[PDB]
C-alpha cells in the first residue's frame, strides 16, 4: 500500500492544464509518499481529489480550485497528520 | 471500463516534468477515451509506460523517452486502431 | 509588436510550477493576440505579472497567487477589452 | 548583466504549446540563476524553432522533428559564457 491521490476534471471546461500542474505540485513535494497521482477526465463542471478514496476538495464545497500550499496540506494531514 | 494509462518514472532522475507533460498530451488527444493517466514515482532510472498493463514504452526498450506522436499512435491502435490522427 | 506577459518567478520557493502553468492558461485562452509569455526567474521571493510592462499581478500588493479566473480576466482588460 | 534568454516559438494550432511549456521548464529547473528568460512565442505553420539570445539552437526542420531534454539542455549549456 501507499496512498494514491486522484483528481477529477471536466474535460470541456479546458481544467486539464491546472489538473496537472496540482498533480505536479504534489508529486514534487511528496515524491517519496505517494503511490500515484491519477488524472480523470470528468464532465459537467467537476473538479474533485481525493487520498485513498477520501475527499478533501471539490469545487463546489471548497469555494473552488485550491491553493498548492492547502492541497498539499490536506494531503499531508491524510498521510502523517503530524509531519511537517 | 474506459482504458488507464501509466508512466511509471524515476523521481530522482527528475523525469516528473516529462512525465508530466506526456500524461498531458494523452489526455487532450484521448480524453472521451481514456479512463485515468496516472503518474507513478518509481526509481532507478526507469520510465515505463503501460496501457491497461501492456507495456507500451520501457526507456532501455525503445531507446529513451518515445515522442508525442509515437506515444499516441501506439495508444491508439491500442485503443481505437481505426482512428485517425 | 504584440503584448508581452512577464511571470517573475522566485526559484528557490519552487514555484517554477505555477508559473509555467498560469503561462499556458494565458496561452491558451490568448494565443491569437500574446505576442509571448516570458518566464523570469527571480532570485528574491517574487511572483509577479506584468503585461507589456504594466504590472496586473504582485504577491504581497494582491494577496498570494491569482486564479487562472482572475489572470485571464486582467488581461483581458489590458489588451482585449471586448471578450468573455 | 544581461542574462541570454530563450525563446521557443511553437505552432499554436497545431497544440505544441504542451510540448513548448514541458521545454521551458526543462531549462529553467536545470538552468535556473543562469537564463535571463525563457519566453514562449506563439506562431503558425507547424514551426518549432528555439533561440538562445537570435543563436538558433534548433529548428524543428534543419533538426528534424523536436529535441530531447537531454539535447536542448546540452545545446543550452554551451552558450553560457563561461
Amino acid at each position: 500500500r501507499k496512498p494514491e491521490v486522484i483528481i477529477t476534471y471536466c474535460t470541456q471546461c479546458q481544467w486539464l492544464l491546472r489538473a496537472a500542474w496540482l498533480a505536479q505540485e504534489l508529486l514534487s513535494t511528496f515524491s517519496d509518499d505517494l503511490g500515484k497521482v491519477s488524472l480523470e477526465p470528468a464532465t459537467g463542471g467537476a473538479f474533485r481529489i481525493t487520498c485513498d478514496g477520501v475527499q478533501i476538495w471539490e469545487r463546489k464545497a471548497d469555494g473552488g480550485f485550491p491553493e498548492a500550499k492547502v492541497l498539499k496540506q490536506r494531503v499531508r494531514d491524510q498521510i502523517d497528520p503530524e509531519r511537517d
